[PDB]
């Protein structure tokens, strides 16, 4: 049902999660210690009354990850409830691992991207080795035990991406989409090899994208056309998967094109450094412009920028820290709606 | 192009042939049977600077019609006649249709027969039955097309064999409401390894529904099953020169609910009775019938209108950048059915 081997626990809160857990089940503590031997990890031996000792030895092994063993002591359906609850601690996404390959990238592309996704809280990036062929960056976070590794062999053009898809992966390919063409999106948002969305009629899709626009259609850009047109593909074209929140990258980073872009062109320009900061505040969830800012505008447009900001960056912060299928065209439908809106 | 074993119509080669040549301001030479033991159309035609073309028209034992230009003293002008005659061949007759759709049964298949039979000039009739084959032929009057039907009944197996003619095409557009997402594909496509068994159906499900807005909770399960599809159809459609058979859905919907609430305003359109005993056509656009504008509201009367003048249309063009013009009708379609539900 489950394997307790090589987990990936943030290492410093296992000993104060141990014990939240005993103390919010009204239990007793035997004994809590280091493991004998030059081993290192932790052995929880508790119990409670009317049961016997269960005991749990937590081993710590040389590549960071942290096997579990409940099968130990007199007591293991005991021990169990502390094997999986500190199991259950880990976000999910820790246990899927990425690899992959694309096609077509050179230094001069990616170094951008490493520096756009450098602009982020916890997630700074250094460039681990370079030789004659190929160049290899690192991406690490603060807040995860996270690091991403970004590999780039010039004399293929190839960009090799591996790690394990959570914080820093995620902030990394959302940065990248607006680079890949419609198999190598395709491939960083579903993280398979053999995609399905280059089969799509794309027409349909232009119609189905063209029936849900109407009048803001034709004002869009050629990029943005291309951008949402391919994820409509992979949307419709999406293998069965446990969570889709990914697939809103299309229309999220489609925000951005219309979002700053207009907003520079009133008298309020969003650089990387100045950010957005400078002219949002947060009184409670939905954001507001400062009022500096509500005298040259119109309040029709200050009410569609500030519930489409409102949108974005939360969910950035929803997706980047941490029948879905109909969650996911939920907010596709809403995305669409700001954009159309963004235009009128 | 090959100008060899083409399917020509008969009764008309002779005369096709001699009004292309007076439209092309050419002289005769002769026009006879041919000498020897194969028998067809030797045709010599000339005109005033050049030899004298040949064209021999070989009649098959199968009914086929073979074209030799590649003979006499002036082929390049024979090829002019070997291409008029190739191209006033309707293209669908040098595609062949051939499939096995599974599950079916005699009682469930003589109902698509007799439907499609309700038609002006499709007939058909039941060539034989024996234990384990059961055979029917589908003739029509006004074409020369038979689409022969077979079912094995010993494993449910539908056998569609022909050329995708009217025949073809009322026959399918018949059946569509009883394929599953496998077989409609393999109709509307007409090809063995389709790809509409692959589409997210919950986004063409949400694609139905914006189009859709409020006519879209009040409309029938089974009509948004053949929609759903057909939507999958539609956007996993293989590279094809004519989707107009993609629309079967939205029209096969049309027809679905135009009866439903013309037999719900107190006119039920029955088989025999069809749909032409409630309709009247004055210039292009058909109107309702006076003896119906009475107890019904203006809007609903054009509403219907619009929604009869789609189907007929739309059925007539198909019994007798594709894929924006395909889009652009299943547009109008939507907007159709969605009107009906006011």
């Amino acid at each position: 049902i489950r394997s307790y081997k090589n987990l990936n626990l943030v290492r410093a809160n296992i000993e104060t999660e141990s014990r939240q857990f005993i103390e919010n089940k009204n239990y007793s503590i035997q004994s809590i210690g280091p493991m004998p031997g030059s081993r290192a990890g932790l052995r929880v031996v508790f119990t409670r009354p009317g049961v016997n000792l269960a005991t749990v030895d937590i081993f710590y092994n040389g590549d960071g990850s942290t096997t579990i063993q409940y099968l130990t002591g007199a007591n293991r359906s005991l021990g169990q409830e502390l094997a999986d609850h500190l199991f259950e601690t880990i976000n999910p996404a820790e246990f899927e691992q990425v690899n992959m390959v694309l096609q077509g990238f050179v230094e001069t592309s990616v170094l951008p991207v490493l520096e756009l996704s450098a602009d982020e809280s916890h997630i700074e990036f250094r460039e681990h080795s370079r030789n004659a062929h190929t160049v290899v960056w690192k991406i690490i976070s603060t807040s995860y035990q996270d690091e991403l590794t970004v590999s780039l062999h010039i004399t293929t053009g190839k960009l090799q991406i591996q790690g394990r898809p959570l914080s820093c992966y995620r902030v990394f390919t959302f940065n990248l989409a607006a680079l890949l063409d419609l198999q190598g999106l395709e491939k960083v948002l579903i993280r398979q090899e053999d995609g399905k969305a280059n089969i799509v009629q794309q027409e349909v899709a232009r119609t189905y994208l063209q029936t849900v626009m109407a009048d803001a259609y034709p004002h869009l850009h050629v990029t943005a056309e291309k951008l949402l047109v391919s994820g409509l593909c992979v949307k419709l074209a999406a293998p069965d998967l446990p969570d889709y929140c990914m697939l809103l990258y299309p229309e999220l980073r489609t925000i951005e094109g219309v979002l700053k872009s207009k907003m520079s062109g009133l008298g309020m320009p969003v650089q990387q450094p100045a950010g957005f900061g400078t002219y949002f505040d947060k009184p409670a969830a939905h954001y507001i412009l400062k009022p500096q800012f509500a005298a040259t505008l119109r309040p029709e447009q200050i009410n569609i920028i500030s519930t489409a900001y409102t949108f974005f960056n939360v969910e950035a912060h929803s997706l980047f820290h941490m029948s879905d299928m109909a969650r996911l065209m939920g907010k596709a439908t809403r995305a669409w709606g700001i954009i159309k809106d963004l235009y009128i």
